[PDB]
């Protein structure tokens, strides 16, 4: 288990060290996206929240294919503004309801420390 709190101020520094197995040790869902929204990493906690099988969604586009209910100004619009700006740090509640029981969550999106990739962190509320 990786001991990291959801919403921590320096979360991007702490998760910069994590391979897929380490990410699977977190208490919350974690997705790493490229600037187009393609999934680079998707952890076990996230799959428990959403029902998706992690290795099956890596490589898919989060907004176009996996999570169309997030293709909205309230989620994807924030993401793409942050990619365009090169800076992103926002936390909001959302409901995931595509081919699943509607599930209310808290989402924290934050630009990764290095390069140009973006974290999406999720926990139940
Ligand atoms: C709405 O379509 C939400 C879907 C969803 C959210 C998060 C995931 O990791 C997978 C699917």
């Amino acid at each position: 288990m990786e001991h990291v709190a959801f919403g921590s101020e320096d979360i991007e520094n702490t998760l910069a060290k994590m391979d897929d197995g380490q990410l699977d040790g977190l208490a919350f869902g974690a997705i790493q996206l490229d600037g187009d929204g393609n999934i680079l990493q998707y952890n076990a906690a996230q799959g428990d929240i959403t029902g998706r099988d992690p290795k099956q969604v890596i490589g898919k586009n989060f907004f176009k294919d996996v999570a169309p209910c997030t293709d909205s100004p309230e989620f994807y619009g924030k993401f793409k503004e942050g990619v365009a700006s090169g800076n992103l740090n926002t936390m909001f509640e959302y409901t995931f309801d595509y081919q699943m029981t509607p599930t209310k969550v808290k989402v924290h999106m934050k630009k990764a420390l290095s390069g140009d990739s973006y974290w999406v962190f999720v926990k139940r509320v």
